[PDB]
Protein backbone atom coordinates (compact mmCIF):
# COMPACT_ATOMS: atom_id res chain seq x y z
CA UNK A 1 0.00 0.00 0.00
CA UNK A 2 1.23 3.50 -0.84
CA UNK A 3 -0.07 6.63 0.87
CA UNK A 4 0.68 10.34 0.71
CA UNK A 5 -0.80 13.49 2.24
CA UNK A 6 -1.11 16.47 -0.05
CA UNK A 7 -2.69 19.91 -0.27
CA UNK A 8 -5.06 20.56 -3.17
CA UNK A 9 -3.97 24.00 -4.32
CA UNK A 10 -5.92 24.76 -7.49
CA UNK A 11 -8.81 27.24 -7.44
CA UNK A 12 -11.72 24.75 -7.57
CA UNK A 13 -10.19 22.04 -5.41
CA UNK A 14 -11.55 18.69 -6.53
CA UNK A 15 -14.41 20.22 -8.53
CA UNK A 16 -15.14 21.09 -12.13
CA UNK A 17 -12.54 20.00 -14.67
CA UNK A 18 -9.90 19.13 -12.05
CA UNK A 19 -12.37 16.62 -10.50
CA UNK A 20 -12.81 14.96 -13.91
CA UNK A 21 -9.06 14.91 -14.55
CA UNK A 22 -8.55 13.39 -11.09
CA UNK A 23 -11.05 10.56 -11.57
CA UNK A 24 -9.87 9.84 -15.13
CA UNK A 25 -6.24 9.68 -14.02
CA UNK A 26 -7.06 7.41 -11.06
CA UNK A 27 -9.09 5.17 -13.35
CA UNK A 28 -6.01 4.36 -15.50
CA UNK A 29 -4.74 2.16 -12.69
CA UNK A 30 -5.74 -1.33 -11.54
CA UNK A 31 -5.08 -0.51 -7.89
CA UNK A 32 -7.85 0.39 -5.50
CA UNK A 33 -7.39 4.09 -4.80
CA UNK A 34 -8.89 6.16 -1.99
CA UNK A 35 -9.06 9.80 -0.99
CA UNK A 36 -9.64 10.71 2.65
CA UNK A 37 -10.53 13.95 4.40
CA UNK A 38 -11.94 14.56 7.89
CA UNK A 39 -12.61 10.91 8.76
CA UNK A 40 -14.32 10.19 5.44
CA UNK A 41 -12.83 7.84 2.85
CA UNK A 42 -14.01 7.59 -0.75
CA UNK A 43 -13.10 5.80 -3.97
CA UNK A 44 -10.75 8.03 -5.99
CA UNK A 45 -12.27 6.63 -9.21
CA UNK A 46 -15.79 7.71 -8.22
CA UNK A 47 -17.02 11.19 -9.20
CA UNK A 48 -19.85 10.93 -6.67
CA UNK A 49 -17.34 9.91 -4.01
CA UNK A 50 -15.01 12.79 -4.79
CA UNK A 51 -17.89 15.29 -4.76
CA UNK A 52 -19.17 13.95 -1.44
CA UNK A 53 -15.79 14.76 0.12
CA UNK A 54 -16.14 18.49 -0.66
CA UNK A 55 -12.47 19.21 -1.27
CA UNK A 56 -11.82 22.93 -1.72
CA UNK A 57 -8.64 24.88 -2.42
CA UNK A 58 -6.21 24.58 0.47
CA UNK A 59 -7.70 21.38 1.82
CA UNK A 60 -5.29 18.59 2.71
CA UNK A 61 -6.22 15.04 1.72
CA UNK A 62 -4.71 11.62 2.17
CA UNK A 63 -4.35 9.56 -1.00
CA UNK A 64 -3.78 5.85 -0.76
CA UNK A 65 -3.48 3.04 -3.29
CA UNK A 66 -3.39 -0.74 -2.98
CA UNK A 67 -2.50 -2.99 -5.88
CA UNK A 68 0.01 -3.95 -8.54
CA UNK A 69 0.54 -0.38 -9.74
CA UNK A 70 0.09 1.45 -6.46
CA UNK A 71 3.35 3.45 -6.60
CA UNK A 72 2.62 4.54 -10.17
CA UNK A 73 -0.98 5.42 -9.30
CA UNK A 74 0.01 7.67 -6.41
CA UNK A 75 2.79 9.32 -8.39
CA UNK A 76 0.37 10.10 -11.24
CA UNK A 77 -2.16 11.71 -8.93
CA UNK A 78 0.53 13.64 -7.04
CA UNK A 79 2.00 14.91 -10.30
CA UNK A 80 -1.42 15.96 -11.55
CA UNK A 81 -2.18 17.79 -8.29
CA UNK A 82 1.25 19.44 -8.18
CA UNK A 83 0.66 20.82 -11.68
CA UNK A 84 -2.60 22.33 -10.32
CA UNK A 85 -4.38 20.33 -13.02
CA UNK A 86 -2.58 22.38 -15.66
CA UNK A 87 -3.73 25.72 -14.27
CA UNK A 88 -1.67 28.82 -13.52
Amino acid sequence: MKEVTIEIKNKTGLHARPAALFVQTASKFSSQIWVEKDNKKVNAKSIMGIMSLGVSQGNVVKLSAEGDDEEEAIKALVDLIESKFGEE
